[PDB]
C-alpha cells in the first residue's frame, strides 16, 4: 500500500461489523407455512355447544333444542418489492478496499447487494411474526389490509397485570389465576395440561428473577437449575427460565415494549398461519408461491447492471383470545 | 479504458468499436470510443521562432 | 401495492487509519579484565570462564 509520494507502508487487515439479526421466533417453529396461488384466502369456523334442560310436568308440554352457528371470512395479502442498480462510476477508479491494488470488481458489489437484500428480507419476516402475535397484521403505509384480528373475529384483550414492587406478594399467583384460567376456559376444544410460554422484555424478565420469593424458593437446598450460582440458559445470549411449570424467555430483539410480556399457550391447533402468494411475473403468475424471489440482469449494452427482489406474504393469527398482555409496574 | 461496465478498470486499448443490432430486427447502432493524452516530457528542449515579413 | 412502484436500497460505509511503530535497543559488552584473575562465585577453586558470563 502506498504512503506519501516517496514512502510506502504495510497493509494489515480488514475489520467488518454488522448489526445482529434475531431468529428466536423462527427457531421456535410456531408458524405453519402455506403456499397458495391467489391473493385471497378463506377461513371456515364452526362453533357448537349445548344448553340446559328445565323440569316440566309429566304428560304435558315438551322442550326443544336450538341450532348451531357458522361464520366465514376473507382476507388479502400485501406486496414487498426491493430493487437496486449499478453504474460505471461506482467501480471506475475505486480501489477494491481489500488487497493493496486489486481494482474494484462488479461481482463484489453484487455480493454485497445480495447480502443486504437477504438481511432486509429476513428482518421484515422477523418483524411480521412479532406484529402478528400482537393481534394485528404487518403492512406499514398499506391500509389495504391493516387487519386487526381482535376486531375481525370479535374478541377482547385480556391484561393479567402484575406488580413487582410488592416484595410480599408472589407475582406468579396473579399470572396463574388470570392467564391460565382464561386459557383453560377458552381452549375451545376438550384438552388438558396445555403448555404455557411467556415472552418478556429485558426489564420484565430481569425484575422477575430479583423478586425475593423466587430467590428464597431455590436458595435453601440445591434442587436443580441453580439460579444463584449458574446463569439462566447457560452462556447463550437468550436466557431461559422455568418456574412453576411455566417457560420464560427473554426478548433480546427489543420488539416487545419495555416492561411488557405476552402469555400464550402451545399445542393448540392452527393458532398461527402464514400464507405466500405468487409474484408479479408471467413465469410465476397463477403458479405456486415461493419463499423469496431474486433476479439479476446484466445489460446487453455493457453499461448497466441491475438487481431485483420481491416477495409477498401474510401472517394471520386465528385466535386472539389466547394472547394476554402482561404489564409490569415498578 | 472506455466508459463501459465490463472494462471500467481492466486495461486500455487504441480504439474501441462496438456494433449492436437491435434484438427486434429494426435498427442497428455503431459506437466508437478512445481516450488518450499526448505528453511532452521535456519542454525545455523546444525552441519557438517568429519573424517579420 | 402490487403493479405500482418499487423501492431501492441504501449505500455502504468505509474507514481507514494509520499508525507508527516504536524501537527498543539493548546492548552490553565484555572485557578481558572482568575474568582474568577472578574465581567463579559459588565454587571452591574453578577459574573464571568467559562463557559463564555470556550465558
Amino acid at each position: 500500500m502506498q504512503n506519501g509520494d516517496f514512502q510506502i507502508l504495510d497493509y494489515t487487515g480488514l475489520i467488518s461489523t454488522m448489526p445482529r439479526v434475531d431468529t428466536l421466533l423462527q427457531s421456535m417453529n410456531l408458524f405453519t407455512e402455506h403456499f397458495g396461488r391467489t391473493t385471497v384466502a378463506r377461513i371456515e369456523r364452526l362453533d357448537d355447544g349445548a344448553g340446559d334442560i328445565k323440569a316440566v310436568q309429566r304428560g304435558g308440554v315438551r322442550q326443544h333444542l336450538a341450532n348451531d352457528r357458522k361464520k366465514i371470512v376473507n382476507l388479502n395479502i400485501p406486496f414487498f418489492p426491493l430493487d437496486r442498480s449499478i453504474d460505471r462510476a461506482d467501480i471506475q477508479n475505486f480501489r477494491e478496499f481489500g488487497t493493496e491494488n486489486a481494482p474494484a470488481t462488479v461481482d463484489a458489489e453484487v455480493q454485497r447487494h445480495m447480502a443486504r437484500i437477504r438481511r432486509s428480507h429476513a428482518i421484515l419476516k422477523s418483524k411480521a411474526m412479532y406484529a402478528a402475535l400482537k393481534g394485528t397484521s404487518w403492512s406499514p403505509d398499506d391500509p389495504v389490509s391493516d387487519y386487526n384480528y381482535y376486531d375481525v373475529w370479535g374478541a377482547t384483550q385480556t391484561t393479567a397485570d402484575v406488580d413487582f414492587t410488592k416484595l410480599g406478594v408472589d407475582p406468579i399467583e396473579v399470572l396463574e389465576a388470570e392467564a391460565r384460567a382464561h386459557i383453560i376456559d377458552w381452549a375451545g376444544d376438550n384438552g388438558d395440561n396445555y403448555e404455557i410460554v411467556v415472552l418478556a422484555s429485558r426489564q420484565w424478565f430481569s425484575a422477575l428473577i430479583a423478586h425475593p420469593q423466587v430467590t428464597g424458593a431455590y436458595s435453601q437446598y440445591p434442587s436443580t437449575q441453580e439460579i444463584l450460582r449458574r446463569r439462566l440458559g447457560g452462556n447463550a445470549n437468550n436466557r431461559i427460565f422455568e418456574h412453576k411449570n411455566i417457560l420464560f424467555i427473554e426478548d433480546i430483539s427489543g420488539n416487545i415494549p419495555a416492561g411488557e410480556a405476552y402469555i400464550f399457550p402451545r399445542g393448540i391447533s392452527r393458532m398461527f398461519e402464514i400464507y405466500y402468494a405468487p409474484s408479479d411475473t408471467l413465469r410465476d403468475a397463477n403458479q405456486a408461491a415461493q419463499e423469496l424471489y431474486v433476479f439479476f440482469k446484466e445489460s446487453n449494452y455493457l453499461r448497466e447492471a441491475k438487481i431485483e427482489s420481491e416477495t409477498s406474504f401474510l401472517t394471520v393469527n386465528n385466535r386472539p383470545e389466547l394472547v394476554v398482555k402482561s404489564t409490569g409496574k415498578f
